């Protein structure tokens, strides 16, 4: 059903990521038409003499060739029939099945359009894969009070490194199901997902208020995250310089629909009042759900017009335990980043909204922080990349060299021994089991770097 293609365009692109750095070129690429297209490149792959890699690309947006197939075969899951959402009375809510490959923008628009329903867990940016997102958790604001992306799914159908075509959920095959969920695409492709869905809020009330006191802004996100009950329907921060001394950014937002309308303004003006912010630094904005998710593209937009999108980035993440949040401020924030551009991502989340049988690693702490560092390289400038990659090691090296217990999501690890501390003994050896039943030869997703045939 599908096509191989040697296309130099399709060659480069599955040759690349948005990190930049990273060029491992397949010998082909695979545009499938369906799942049984999949699963027989992969068949194909498990029954070769030589056992060619072979890596799904959701959008490319990976920061260290995490989906690229040196030597083997590229599967560009990029998009036909789309399924409905569909209503359960058993489940007591509403799902929708989607293609693997389909992106988070297209379907907000298809959900909304029918019965103006939407996923209730997010990413900050709309333009990736549902199969890539949720090969590694999906987390935005949200997070806090529904879980990530990988908590707000109901079944899968999985392509395993054997080739074979297997449904998982919970009840059915849950190795499987568990395994693949924050599993870096080790196990298997998925090429549907099912998501769960609730009704859309119609609008939004986008808040932001600055502090220059980082125990303050700390206190006040986890007392937020914490809630109800009244409470913020997502919950952000960002670390700001004195120009435009450090400024921390608190950002909330309260959803709302036409039945609501009329109680939102007094329950943000509640919340806003327990809070501790320097007065008078409150900014709000009213806007459509849509514009609201769709924010970061629109940044994009502005940055491609200035030549400062296809430039390296080189992004670290770190969930950091709570307990030692206060020592990374002043540490990384006064100390490291003291004195190319970039935001710099901070907000806590609840473990108990993370199922401990996936594959994602979090923090032994039932609250922890996702620290986000977002920098980009200066447009054609190496040694931009190479000063904010030392940067990168020196605050890996001040939480080894302090004992903080923090965690890479979107692992860039690369020796054994890296994934091995990374994971935990329990973890890996679960983690080993689950490669040797779904992918004995290492074919799949080989670009992450923990498996060798
Ligand atoms: C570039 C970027 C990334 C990003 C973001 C904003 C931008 C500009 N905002 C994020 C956010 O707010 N929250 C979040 O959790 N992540 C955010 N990201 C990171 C993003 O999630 C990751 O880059 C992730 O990899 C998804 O991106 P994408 O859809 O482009 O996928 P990929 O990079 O090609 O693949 C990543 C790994 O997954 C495997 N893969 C891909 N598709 C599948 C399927 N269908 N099944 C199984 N495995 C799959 C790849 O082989 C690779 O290992
Ligand atoms: O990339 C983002 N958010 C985002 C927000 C505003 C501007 C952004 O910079 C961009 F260049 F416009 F993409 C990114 N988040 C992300 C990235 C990787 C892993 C996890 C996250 C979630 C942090 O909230």
């Amino acid at each position: 059903g599908g096509r191989l293609s040697v296309d130099a365009s399709d060659i480069a692109e599955a040759s690349r990521d948005f990190g930049g750095v990273a060029r491992a070129e397949p010998m082909a690429v695979f545009h499938p038409r369906a799942a049984g297209d999949v699963a027989g490149l992969v068949g194909a792959a498990f029954r070769s003499a030589r056992g060619f890699r072979v890596s799904a690309r959701g959008h490319g947006h990976s920061i260290s060739g995490q989906a690229q197939a040196a030597g083997g075969v590229v599967v560009d899951m990029s998009r036909v029939a789309r399924a409905l959402p569909v209503h359960s009375a058993a489940l007591g809510g509403h799902y929708v099945d989607v293609w693997g490959g389909e992106l988070w923008v297209d379907v907000l628009n298809w959900t909304l359009s029918h019965g103006g329903l939407a996923p209730r867990s997010w990413t900050d940016y709309l333009y990736l894969s549902v199969g890539g997102t949720l090969s590694n958790a999906g987390i935005s604001g949200q997070a806090f009070h529904h879980g990530p992306q990988i908590s707000n799914v109901y079944e899968l159908d999985v392509v395993t490194g054997k080739g074979e075509v297997v449904t998982c959920s919970e009840t059915e095959n849950p190795d499987l199901f568990f395994g693949v969920l924050g599993g870096l695409g080790q196990f298997g492709i998925i090429t549907r997902a099912r998501i769960a869905l609730e009704r859309a809020p119609k609008r939004v009330r986008w808040i932001r208020a600055l502090y220059s006191n980082f125990s303050e802004f700390t206190a006040d996100q986890e007392r937020l995250i914490s809630l109800g009950g009244r409470r913020f329907d997502y919950v952000e921060g960002f670390v700001v310089a004195a120009e435009g001394s450090v400024l921390y950014c608190l950002e909330v937002t309260k959803n709302y629909d036409d039945e609501t309308a009329g109680s939102v303004d007094q329950d943000v003006d509640t919340l806003l009042g327990e809070l501790n912010f320097l007065p008078g630094t409150v900014f709000t904005t009213d806007l459509p759900y849509v514009d609201f998710l769709d924010r970061v593209h629109k940044a994009e937009l502005k940055l491609r017009a200035k030549g400062m999108w296809e430039v390296p980035h080189p992004w670290l993440n770190l969930f950091v335990p709570a307990s030692r949040i206060a020592d990374f401020d002043r540490g990384v924030f006064r100390g490291v980043l003291g004195g190319a551009g970039g935001p710099v991502l901070i907000y806590p989340m609840n473990k108990h909204k993370w199922d401990p049988r996936s594959s994602a690693v979090t923090p032994d702490e039932e609250v922890f922080y996702l620290v986000a560092f977002l920098r980009s390289a200066l447009p054609g400038a190496p040694e931009s990349l190479e000063a904010l990659a030392r940067q990168n090691q020196r605050i890996l090296d001040f939480c080894a060299g302090t004992g903080i217990g923090a965690k890479q999501y979107l692992p860039g690890h690369k020796a054994r021994h890296e994934w091995a501390e990374h994971f935990g003994a329990a973890r890996w050896d679960r983690f080993a089991r689950l490669k040797a039943e779904f992918d004995p030869r290492a074919i799949l997703a080989a670009g992450q770097g923990i498996f060798r045939p």
